[PDB]
């Protein structure tokens, strides 16, 4: 009954945010003024909740919307794709960037084309709610890095990472998470990444509705990556001991001065050394506790030994964490000879 007669833009530019939910139509509408035959404003009245007057008014006079870059915001050729079912859509944001959306009207309306520049910003560091997000060496394996933070995330928000040789481009704020690109959810102080030094860990923060709000990149340095347990963390001196004092085919692992609350655990004698656990792993870890199943802390423990075989020993601290590692090749001299059992 009322026909849209006058359409004018307010500003030449509109910039999107997270609240815009990665779709420009709501902000494009807010940037347009529509007047009818009477010169009266054409406004979405809340008394008619499931029919938007303003959008419908625009759609009745609009022949299309051209984008300057179809990869940033897709061009609208069929006008009925603009809708207000549940929410206002869709000048859908595909990628972060800046476009000139040019609105073309029908011949009847006689309204000349209106160009509105739309900026869809990339997600940034100040959009990240977790303060002090940083990389530390891993404790689950060797060559691993771990996420740490000082303060918690905002309630409802989540973190996701990507690991690559190059930084993954910052997505537009408000766009729904790229499942493919950012597939690895971060539990802070728990989750670990296998990475090489020099690689980039690209982290995005999403909201409750899986939409990109934050973005931070870390360059993985050798300092941020985990290494095997060293002789550096090994304080005790262990002397394999044989002769007539020790049982035949067994070596006495005589222990000298470990630090007050330290413990020592030996792996069973085998043809080559046992795998050195990552510095910081709990002894209670299944592979660690099964490989290094014999506690040799007392200095009085004697274990099975053959000539060529290796005995690897780990030094665990007061807390229950692996600190030191050293591998011992056994000799016939340090294998026992005393009467059996
Ligand atoms: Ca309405
Ligand atoms: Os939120
Ligand atoms: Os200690």
């Amino acid at each position: 009954t009322l026909k849209a007669t006058v359409v004018t833009k307010k500003a030449d530019l509109i910039e999107l945010d997270a609240a815009d939910n990665g779709d420009a139509l709501a902000k494009l509408l807010a940037n347009l003024d529509i007047k009818d035959q009477n010169g009266n404003p054409m406004v979405d009245s809340a008394a008619t909740p499931n029919t938007n007057e303003k959008l419908q008014a625009l759609k009745s006079v609009l022949s299309g919307i051209v984008s300057s870059d179809t990869s940033v915001i897709g061009s609208v050729s069929n006008v009925d794709n603009l809708k207000d079912d549940a929410s206002i859509s869709g000048l859908a944001v595909k990628k972060a960037g800046t476009v000139t959306l040019t609105l073309v009207f029908n011949e009847d309306s006689k309204i000349a084309p209106i160009a509105i520049t739309v900026k869809a910003p990339a997600a940034t560091q100040d959009g990240v709610t977790v303060t002090g997000l940083d990389l530390v060496p891993g404790v689950t394996g060797v060559g691993k890095t771990k996420f740490t933070a000082t303060d918690k995330i905002k309630s409802g928000h989540k973190l996701y990472y990507a690991v690559d040789d190059s930084a993954v481009p910052a997505p537009a704020v408000g766009t729904t998470r790229n499942s493919t690109k950012f597939a690895n959810e971060i539990t802070v102080g728990t989750t670990e990444v296998a990475a090489n030094a020099g690689q980039i860990i690209t982290v995005i923060e999403v909201d409750s509705s899986d939409r990109v709000v934050g973005y931070k990149t870390f360059t993985v340095e050798a300092a941020d990556l985990s290494v095997a347990a060293d002789k550096t963390g090994f304080t005790a001196t262990v002397t394999p001991t044989g002769g007539n004092q020790v049982t035949t085919g067994k070596t006495l692992l005589a222990v000298s001065d470990l630090a007050n609350g330290h413990k020592l655990y030996a792996a069973a004698a085998g043809s080559s050394a046992a795998a050195a656990p990552v510095k910081g792993i709990a002894y209670t870890d299944t592979t660690v506790r099964t490989t290094y199943g014999t506690e040799v802390t007392s200095g009085t423990v004697e274990v099975d030994a053959q000539d060529g075989q290796h005995i690897s020993i780990i030094e665990v601290d007061e807390n229950g964490k692996v600190v030191g590692y050293k591998d011992y090749t056994i000799t016939g001299i340090q294998i026992g000879t005393k009467s059996a059992s």
